[PDB]
């Protein structure tokens, strides 16, 4: 063929082609330098101001290899690519989930599980070896890094290098790693200013954490020990820095750059892709963001409720003053972020109860179900305009019929549905009819009043389920099947 791409090492692939093909490629893999007008080589020399990532030694940063395909389709060339360049991990999604399920991950003393977008990021990173994980600062990348690092540790012999922006984050990263209980401080060597008085003894630690400023001062050889490398908030990484260590990471089979601000990067996207591989945004589904909140009740309340019919249980829970207070608080909290929330209720005694708690602590609150139109669209317009921190307490009826609702950021289901999720279709519909933002999050409250087993030798979490819990679980299973964007959280009512 015209072009042959051979496996060199884990930092670069090597190209063999005609000298003519070489120069076309050399211009392909280039971009306009930032501030090139201030460079004297440009103003008085022979520089055109572009930077070329493909030098005469014919070595191309590993992560840009997938772009060769595009080069050929654009210049009508045929190329052969060494299969070991596209080698993937022998890891099925089933084994991954199995591995994940057997892990005891914590947050303080509470056992927890990774959100879907976190698992998909880890899985994608792992299977493809090198990738830029495009995720916001929320969505805890901390755990994502810990899982990637954990996997490596259990399957390979090299060390894992993690680069963060500041020394404070150096510490935060380490502390989080132990918090999850996936690593111990003895396994994590902090370098540079983030080091503790005992990091000097940790020469064999499988995990090294530091800043670009420190890492860049290390000798080429030092980099041979890492099999995996990660850079959190990699958009703060400069091309100079990347180019400085790129060649030392020759055995670094796994590389990840994590960021949710790729558009504010010091370096050019091309430079990032060459070092970390292509971009993967987990935010993928098949609009609505669902938050399943497990509201746990006092064990004693749990024991008294047992035996009550569905109709009775709804009466009891819905009328509970503390639950009304909890919801009000959730609403307020959400509004204080200059965001608008919708508190859905069914029975007026409930709605007003909730409305009065809020009002006795927050002004921008509106009750809606009466004066059906004139005052209804009035509010619906106060929101559509651009008001912020507006909590509106309405009934499922109101918001279904007369629609518009633009700036709607949150919808709090104060009256749990049944085992069906149609309400979501409705919310989804109404929002994607007259208004936009459509990235509203729905808070699905599940009232967990399940009864714990007497013995500790019971392999069940609960021995008895109240109805609202069964329903919430039915709803969760439905979100999974329908592959919705959902997350689960637990909170004690008291």
């Amino acid at each position: 063929m015209d072009i042959k791409v051979h496996f060199h090492d884990f930092s670069h692939v090597r190209i063999d082609c005609e000298e003519s093909t070489f120069h076309e490629l050399r211009d392909f893999f280039s971009f306009e330098a930032d501030g090139y007008r201030f460079n004297p080589r440009f103003r008085y020399g022979n520089w055109d101001g572009r930077i070329r990532l493909l030098d005469y030694n014919r070595l191309l940063p590993f992560g840009l290899v997938g772009q060769i395909k595009k080069f050929c389709d654009n210049f009508g060339y045929k190329a052969w690519i060494d299969p070991q360049i596209n080698e993937k991990e022998e890891l099925s999604r089933k084994d991954f989930d199995e591995w994940l399920s057997k892990l005891e991950i914590y947050s303080g003393n509470k056992r927890i599980e990774p959100h879907w977008y976190q698992k998909d990021a880890v899985f994608e990173g792992l299977v493809n070896r090198r990738r830029i994980l495009n995720l916001p600062t929320s969505a805890g990348r901390s755990l994502i890094q810990a899982l990637l690092a954990r996997y490596y540790l259990e399957n390979y012999e090299g060390k894992i290098l993690i680069i963060v922006p500041t020394t404070a984050l150096t510490t935060q990263m380490a502390d989080d790693f132990v918090d999850y209980r996936l690593f111990s401080h003895a396994m994590i060597k902090k370098i540079g200013g983030g080091a503790s008085k005992d990091d000097k003894y940790k020469n064999d630690a499988p995990v090294v954490v530091g800043t670009w400023q420190t890492v860049v001062k290390q000798p080429k050889e030092w980099f041979s020990q890492f099999g995996m490398m990660m850079n959190d908030e990699c958009h703060l990484a400069t091309g100079k820095s990347i180019s400085s260590i790129i060649s030392g990471l020759n055995n670094c089979m796994f590389k990840f750059g994590l960021s949710g601000s790729l558009r504010d990067g010091k370096a050019n996207i091309m430079q990032y892709v060459g070092m970390f591989g292509e971009i993967f945004k987990p935010v993928t589904t098949s609009e609505l963001k669902i938050n399943s909140i497990f509201l746990r009740y006092p064990d004693e309340f749990t024991t008294k409720l047992k035996g009550k019919t569905y109709q009775e249980e709804i009466k009891i829970i819905t009328g509970l003053s503390k639950r009304n207070k909890w919801i009000a608080k959730l609403a307020i909290k959400l509004a204080q972020k200059d965001e608008n929330a919708f508190v859905m209720f069914k029975h007026v005694s409930h709605g007003k109860a909730i409305f009065d708690l809020i009002k006795n602590e927050y002004d921008k609150v509106y009750y809606v179900s009466g004066e059906v139109d004139t005052e209804t669209r009035n509010i619906m317009k106060t929101l559509a305009e651009n008001g912020k921190g507006i909590i509106i307490v309405a009934s499922y009826g109101v918001f279904s019929t007369g629609i518009s609702v633009k700036n709607l950021h949150h919808v709090v289901l104060a009256h749990g549905v049944k085992s069906k999720i149609i309400v979501l279709q409705t919310i989804g519909r109404v929002l994607r009819k007259h208004g936009s933002k459509t990235i509203a999050t729905v808070w699905d409250l599940i009232d967990d009043a399940g009864v714990k087993p007497k013995s500790a030798n019971t392999k069940k979490k609960y021995v008895h389920l109240n109805y609202l819990l069964k329903h919430g679980i039915d709803r969760i299973q439905r979100y999974a099947d329908e592959k919705f964007n959902y997350v689960m959280k637990t909170v004690n009512l008291l």
